[PDB]
C-alpha cells in the first residue's frame, strides 16, 4: 500500500542551446516535482532512486546505430550538436542528452522494478526527455528512447516475455513509436487517445488513425482513438475510457500497466489545445488504478504549460497514494464519431465491445 516517486534534478541538464525558451524546459520537471512538495503528496511516497540504463537495456527496443549516434553527441561543439538534431524530425541536442535520456529510463526500470517486486504498489516518474515518439532505428518529436517501451520490455525481462503490459498514452500526440514497437505483439496492448485532425495534427501519419488495429499475432493489440474537429476535453475523455479504454482493457487483463502521462491535453497547453482538467486526470488515473491489482507507473511525457503539467501529474500521484476522487457535458459530435469508429474497428477483437 505505498506509493514510489522517482525524480532526479540531473535530468534538468539536457537543454537547448539556441532556444532557450523551447516549450520542453528542463524546469517541466523541477515545478511537477516542487508542486508534489507544496501538496505534502511527496513526503507520503516512497523514494525510488533515478539510474542510468545501460546500453544492453536500451537494446530492447533500439537499434545498436541509433544507440551509438545518440551516444556520440556527449562531445560534440554546438555545430555538430545542431547538424545532428537537424537529422530529425523536432529534436534539440546538447552534451548532456544522452546521459538525460538514460536517467529517464533507467528510473522507470527501477520503478517497474519496485512495483514488480512487491516493495511499492504504484508509482510515478517525473523524467524528461520524454519517449513515446522515439522509434527502433530514429529519435523524433524531443524523444531519444521509448521510455515507455523499454519499461515494458524491461519488466517482460525480469518476469517473462508473455507479461501482459497495458500501456495508455494520454498525451495529446500519438505515441508512433510505441505502435511501432509493439505492433506485432499481443503481449502489450497499445491504447493512445490523440488529437488526429485527420492528419494536421503531429506527427501528421496516418499511422494514428483507428484503422491501424495491430499486424500479425499484435492483431487487436493497438488501440487508436484519433479525435478531430478541434478543442476535447474532459467528457470526451471520460467517454472513451468508459465505452473503449476501460472495456478493452478488463477484458485483456493486464499484469502490469503503464501510463504514458503527457499533460498537453490540458487545459492551458499551448501546443495541445485541448482542456482537460486536473480533476480530469486524477479520474482517468483512478480508473487504471481498479486493473493490474494497482500495479500502475505513471510516467511523464510531453505537456507544456507549467502550472497545468504541476497541478495535473500532482492529482494523478494523490490518486495512487489512495485519495478521494474529486467531484468531476454531451460531447461533441466529432467525439461520438470517433468513438464509435474505434468501436466498429475493435468489436471484431474485443467481446466487451459487442
Ligand atoms: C508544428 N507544430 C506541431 C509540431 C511542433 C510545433 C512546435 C512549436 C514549438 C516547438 C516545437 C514544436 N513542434 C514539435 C513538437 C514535437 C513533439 C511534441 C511533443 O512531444 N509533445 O508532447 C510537441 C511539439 C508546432
Ligand atoms: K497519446
Ligand atoms: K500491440
Ligand atoms: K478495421
Ligand atoms: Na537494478
Ligand atoms: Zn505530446
Amino acid at each position: 500500500p505505498i506509493t514510489g516517486l522517482v525524480y532526479d534534478q540531473r535530468m534538468m541538464l539536457h537543454h537547448n542551446m539556441w532556444d532557450s525558451h523551447h516549450p520542453e524546459l528542463p524546469q517541466r520537471i523541477s515545478r511537477i516535482f516542487s508542486r508534489h512538495e507544496e501538496l505534502r503528496l511527496l513526503s507520503r511516497c516512497h523514494r525510488i532512486p533515478a539510474r542510468l540504463a545501460t546500453e544492453e537495456e536500451l537494446a530492447l527496443c533500439h537499434s545498436s546505430k541509433h544507440i551509438s549516434i545518440i551516444k556520440s553527441s556527449e562531445h560534440m561543439k554546438p555545430r555538430d550538436l545542431n547538424r545532428l538534431g537537424d537529422e530529425y524530425n523536432s529534436i534539440f541536442i546538447s552534451n548532456e542528452s544522452y546521459t538525460c535520456a538514460l536517467l529517464a529510463a533507467g528510473s522507470c526500470f527501477n520503478s517497474a522494478q519496485a512495483i514488480l517486486t512487491g516493495q511499492v504498489r504504484n508509482a510515478v516518474a517525473i523524467v524528461r526527455p520524454p519517449g513515446h515518439h522515439a522509434e527502433k532505428d530514429t529519435a523524433c518529436g524531443f524523444c531519444f528512447f521509448n521510455t515507455a517501451a523499454l519499461t515494458a520490455r524491461y519488466a517482460q525481462s525480469i518476469t517473462r516475455e508473455s507479461l501482459r503490459v497495458l500501456i495508455v498514452d494520454w498525451d495529446v500526440h500519438h505515441g508512433n513509436g510505441t505502435q511501432h514497437i509493439f505492433e506485432e505483439d499481443d503481449s502489450v496492448l497499445y491504447i493512445s487517445l490523440h488529437r488526429y485532425e485527420d492528419g494536421a495534427f503531429f506527427p501528421n501519419s496516418e499511422d494514428a488513425n483507428y484503422d491501424k488495429v495491430g499486424l500479425g499475432k499484435g492483431r487487436g493489440y493497438n488501440v487508436n482513438i484519433p479525435w478531430n474537429g478541434g478543442k476535447m476535453g474532459d467528457p470526451e475523455y471520460m467517454a472513451a475510457f468508459h465505452h473503449l479504454v476501460m472495456p478493452i482493457a478488463r477484458e485483456f487483463a493486464p499484469e502490469l500497466v503503464l501510463v504514458s502521462a503527457g499533460f498537453d491535453a490540458a487545459r492551458g497547453d499551448p501546443l495541445g489545445g485541448f482542456q482537460v482538467t486536473p480533476e480530469g486526470y486524477a479520474h482517468l488515473t483512478h480508473q487504471l488504478m481498479s486493473l493490474a491489482a494497482g500495479r500502475v507507473l505513471i510516467i511523464l511525457e510531453g505537456g507544456y504549460n507549467l502550472t497545468s503539467i504541476s497541478e495535473s501529474m500532482s492529482m494523478c500521484t494523490s490518486m495512487l497514494l489512495g485519495d478521494s476522487p474529486p467531484s468531476l457535458t454531451p460531447l461533441k459530435t466529432s467525439a461520438t464519431v470517433s468513438i464509435n469508429n474505434v468501436l466498429r474497428a475493435h468489436a471484431p477483437f474485443w467481446s466487451s465491445l459487442r
